[PDB]
C-alpha cells in the first residue's frame, strides 16, 4: 500500500482510472469535433475553436484526476483512449448535439463515481468531484443545451446562415 | 475531392493521420511518465513538470498535423490512441531513455513521412515536416540524450540523489 | 555571367520571371476584383478591401520574385500584364470562387517551378519559394475555399443577405 | 446607368479608364526600373528604393482612379498593363531621364483628361484630377528634372561617382 | 553509435566537419582583410569594420556547424585552419572581390554538403543548411557583388576617393 | 618602414605574430572543448559555455594584439591555426587541467614576449602586455587551477555526479 493512501478503495481507485479514461476520450472526441470544424467544406471556426477549448478543458479535467489518483495514493493504469464514434459531425448542430450527449455521459459517469464514493465513506473523493467536476458538467451540459436549443431555432443545419452566426456570435 | 486538395496524394494523407496518431500515442505516453513521477513513491516534480510538458508539446504537434491536414483538403481519421508501454517508468534514467527511444521513433515516422513527400514531389508537406517536426525533433533527441547521459554518469537509478539532483538542477 | 550567379539555371530565370508575372497578372486580377466590389451596385466594402490586400500581397509576392531574381544574379524581364479574364465578377461567391481558382493556378505554377529548381538542384530557389510561397498559398488557397464553404452555406448569392453578412462578419 | 452617375460623361468614363491603364503602366515602369537597380551590376539601392516608391505612387494613383470611377458609377474597365519599354534602363541618369519622359507623358495625359472634363462640363472630375494629379505630376516632374539636372552636372553617367553619390546623398 | 544519432551518414558528419574547416577558413580570412584595412597605409576603417564583422559571422557559422554536429551525434573533428591566401589585400576593391569569390566558394561547399544530405536522404541536414546557410550565403554574395560593382563604377582601386567615400558612406 | 612605426623592433613584430597566432590556437583549442562538452555523450553545457567564453576571449585577444600591431606600424602575418591536441577531453577535470596547461603556456609566451620587449626597450609594449594580457592570464589561470582543485576534491573524474554539480554550480 502506498505510505499516503488513506481511505481509499480499490472500487475508488479503478473508478478514478476509468474516469481518467472517460475525460481522454472525451477530450480525443471534441479534438475530432475541432478538426471537422476546421476542414475547408465545414469551415467553421469558432466551431473547432470552441471544441478545441472543450478538448483542452477535458484533459485538463484527466490530468486534475491523475493529480487526485497521485494524491491519495492511487495508481493511475491508462487504457487505449478510444476512437471517437465517427470523424464526420455534419453539422454545427450535430455536433453540438453530440456533445451535449458526450457531456451527459460524462456527467453520468461522475455521478455513479460520486455514488461509489459515498458508499465507501471517502468524503474527500466526494468533495473533489463534487468541487471540480460536478459543477463543470452541470455548466458544459447547460451551456450545450442552450447551443443546440439556438441553433435548432434558428434554423440550424437547414438554414445555412444559423451555423455561420452562431458560430460568428454566441461562439465568437 | 476537397476544393483546396491539390499536390497532396492519397498515401500523403494517410502517412499525415498515422503522424497524427502517433503525435498523440507520444502525448499520451509522456503523460504516462508525468503520472509514473507524480506518484509519492516516485515524487520526483521537476520530472513530472518536463514529461507534462512533453506530452503538451506532443499534442500541439498533432494538432499542428490536424490543422495541416485541413489545410491541404485532406480528412483526418482518428484512430485508437493505444496504451502506453506500461505504467511503472521504473526511474527517472528509465524514463528518459524511454522517451529518448519514443522521440527517435516518431523521428523515423517523420523521416519516412518526408521521403514519402519527396516522392510524391510534395514540396509545401516537405517544408512543413523539415520546419516544425524535423529540428524540433532533433532538438527533443539531442535533450534527451542529454538527460539520459547525465543521469548515467551521476549514477542514475542507483544513486539515489542522482534523479534528485537531475531533478532540482537539469529540470528545474 | 553575373558575379553573383552561383547554381541558378536559365530555366530557372526563365521560370522565375514567369512566376513574377503570373503573380502580377494575380495582383491585377486581386485590383479588378476590389474594383467591382466597390461599386455602387455591388457596393461590398469588406469584399472590395479583401480582394484589394489580396492584390497588394500578390504585389509584394512578385516583388519578393525580382528581389529573388537579382540577388540570384538572373535578370528580371518583365512582360505584358494581361487583363483580368473579366471585370463584372458578378457576386461575392463568385469573386471567392474565381480567387480560389486564381490562388490554386499560382500553387500549381509554384509547384512547377519547384520541381524545376529540384531537377536543377537548386536548394536556395527551392527553400526560397517553400518558405515564401508555398506555406501562403496553401494558407491563402484554405482561406479562399473556407470562404466559399461559407458563401455557399450562407445562400449566396441567391441569399442577398449572405453576402452581405459574410462581408461584415468574416471580412469585417 | 448607375444609380450614382450624373454630370457624368461616357467620354470622361473611357478617359478615365485610359488613365487607369496609363498609371498602372506607369508603376510597372517604375517596378522595372527598381528591379533594374536592384542589381548587382547596377547595385544603386537608393535608385531602387526611390523608382519602387515611384511604382507604389503610381499604383496608388491609379488605384484613386479606380475609386474616382467607382464613386461617379462610371465602370472600370482594365486593359493589359504593356511591358516597360525596355529592360535595361542603362544608368542612374538615363533612368531619371526616362522617369522625366514618363511622368511627363502622364502629366499630359492627366491635362487632356482634364481638358475633356471641362468641355463637359464636369466640374467634380476636374477638380478630382487637379487637386490630386496635376499638382502631384508637377512636383514630380520638377523633382525628376532637379534629379536630371544634378546628375548630369555631377558627370553621370561617364563619371561613376556622380551616380553613387547621388544615390547616397539626394536619394538616402 | 551516438544515442542521438539518427539518418545521420558518416559521409554527411564528414562534409559537415569539412564546411566546419571552411567556414573556420573564412572567418580567417575575413580577419586578415580586417587586419589589413586597420593599417596605417591603407586605414580604411569601415572596411576592417565589415571584414572583422564578417570574420565574426563566419565564426558564428562554424558554432552553428558545431552545434548541428553534436545534435545529430556526428563527431566534430577539427582541422588546421590553413593561412589565408596572402595577408596584403592590395585594396578595397581587391579586397571585395576576394570576399566575393570566397563566399562563392562557401556556397559552392554549401551546395555540395546539400548535395550529399539530398543523396543520404537526410531532411534535417538539408533544412539546416537552406534555412541557415543558403540563403545567408546568397545574401552575402549579393552584398559584395554590390559593393564591387560600386567600387569598380567609383573608380577603385586607381580612384584614392572612391575607397574612402564607398567606406564612409556604404560601409558607415 | 611604416610611417607610424616608432621604437618597434622587428623582433618585437614577429613575436607578436607568433602572440597572434597562439592566441588563435587557444581560441580554437577552447572551440574544440567547447564542442567536446556540448557532445550528447558528455552533455555538460556550462562547462561547453565556459569553454566557448574561453575561446571568444581568445579571440579577443589575438584581435587585440592584431589592432596593436597595427598601431605600431608592425605588419600581421597569419599563419595556420595548428589543430588542438586532441578532439576528445574525456572528461571536465581533463579539459579543465588542459585549459590550465594551455593558459600556462600562453602566459609563459607573454611573458617571453615582454622579456623581448624589455630588452628592446619598447615600453609601450612592454605597457601593453602588462595592462591587457598577463594580469587577464594570471587570473584565468587562478580560475582554472580553482576549477581543477574543486573538481579533484569533489571527485572528478570519477565521480559522475561531481563534474554535474560543478558545471551546475561553478559554470552555472
Ligand atoms: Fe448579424
Ligand atoms: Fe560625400
Ligand atoms: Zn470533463
Ligand atoms: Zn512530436
Ligand atoms: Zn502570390
Ligand atoms: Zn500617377
Ligand atoms: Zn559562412
Ligand atoms: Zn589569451
Amino acid at each position: 500500500p502506498s505510505q499516503v493512501r488513506q481511505n481509499y478503495h480499490q472500487d475508488a481507485e479503478a473508478a478514478i482510472n476509468r474516469q481518467i479514461n472517460l475525460e481522454l476520450y472525451a477530450s480525443y472526441v471534441y479534438l475530432s469535433m475541432s478538426c471537422y470544424f476546421d476542414r475547408d467544406d465545414v469551415a467553421l471556426k469558432n466551431f473547432a475553436k470552441y471544441f478545441l477549448h472543450q478538448s483542452h478543458e477535458e484533459r485538463e479535467h484527466a490530468e486534475k484526476l491523475m493529480k487526485l489518483q497521485n494524491q491519495r495514493g492511487g495508481r493511475i493504469f491508462l487504457q487505449d483512449i478510444k476512437k471517437p464514434d465517427r470523424d464526420d459531425w455534419e453539422s454545427g448542430l450535430n455536433a453540438m448535439e453530440c456533445a451535449l450527449h458526450l457531456e451527459k455521459s460524462v456527467n453520468q459517469s461522475l455521478l455513479e463515481l460520486h455514488k461509489l464514493a459515498t458508499d465507501k465513506n471517502d468524503p474527500h473523493l466526494c468533495d473533489f468531484i463534487e468541487t471540480y467536476y460536478l459543477s463543470e458538467q452541470v455548466k458544459s451540459i447547460k451551456e450545450l443545451g442552450d447551443h443546440v436549443t439556438n441553433l435548432r431555432k434558428m434554423g440550424a443545419p437547414e438554414a445555412g446562415m444559423a451555423e455561420y452566426l452562431f458560430d460568428k456570435h454566441t461562439l465568437g
